[PDB]
């Protein structure tokens, strides 16, 4: 009926590779904190390798056409995927996070406007742990 | 009626903002790659901070709540933000490649780990065909 979000994608996939994957916000022993840096650090330096390929390409006059961003947009995908891995393993849910930071952002593109409230994720983290 | 994604999310805010972006992949200007590229880097080195900060907390001794979560979860948060955000400037709808990505990480299941936990890939994997995202999204 509707797709699951991201988010749930990488919870079925903790849950299938036998990875922590709690349901609440559960503070994490070190070794998951420095894997978590360890898989961004990662996939933030494939992004960066394929956006250098692009604008060498560019620099050359090469005509980019849309089949030519394939490995860039994978590679953002790694880079979500391991960024919603990190909220994932915390037991935090990211759509809810997400959605607090979109909210405040949205509400700073009107006018930083009256009565603006930035996010407030500290909040979503104690309703998450109850539910 | 699907509520609405992180990804179309961003195609909201972009369009609040006025710098409304293509609906298909559209190959970006230079400026617009270094630009995207300097918002992954902000926000990169903020996450990496906090996560330092909650290790060193740990090393010395110090017990985490899960209300100490909340710096990081927001970083990691805005991370997800100006990454979609680069894909809706490109025209590329996210989920479509998420989802083919996805598919593809499935299929490590069986694979071997790495010693600090990073899931490896099994005998005769195959990745994921995220050019056919792209062909398929272009053509739609
Ligand atoms: O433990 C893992 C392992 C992989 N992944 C996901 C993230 C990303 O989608 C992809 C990254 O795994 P690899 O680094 O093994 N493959 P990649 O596509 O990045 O090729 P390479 O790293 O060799 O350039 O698999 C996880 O989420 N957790
Ligand atoms: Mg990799
Ligand atoms: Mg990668
Ligand atoms: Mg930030």
């Amino acid at each position: 009926p509707c797709p699951p979000t991201n988010a749930e994608r990488l919870h079925e996939f903790h849950r299938a590779i036998g990875a922590a994957t709690p349901e609440r916000p559960t503070p994490p022993p070190p070794e998951l904190l420095r894997l978590r840096q360890t898989l961004l650090d990662e996939e933030s330096a494939e992004v960066r390798a394929e956006i250098d390929h692009l604008l060498a390409r560019q620099a050359a006059g090469e005509a980019l056409s849309a089949g030519d961003l394939a490995p860039l947009a994978h590679e953002l995908a790694d880079l979500l995927y391991v960024t919603y891995g990190a909220l994932d393993q915390l037991g935090i849910d990211a759509d809810a996070v997400f959605a607090e930071v979109h909210r405040a952002n949205l509400s700073k593109a009107s006018g930083k406007p009256e009565g603006w409230r930035p996010a407030d994720v500290r909040g979503v983290i104690e309703r998450l742990q109850h539910a």
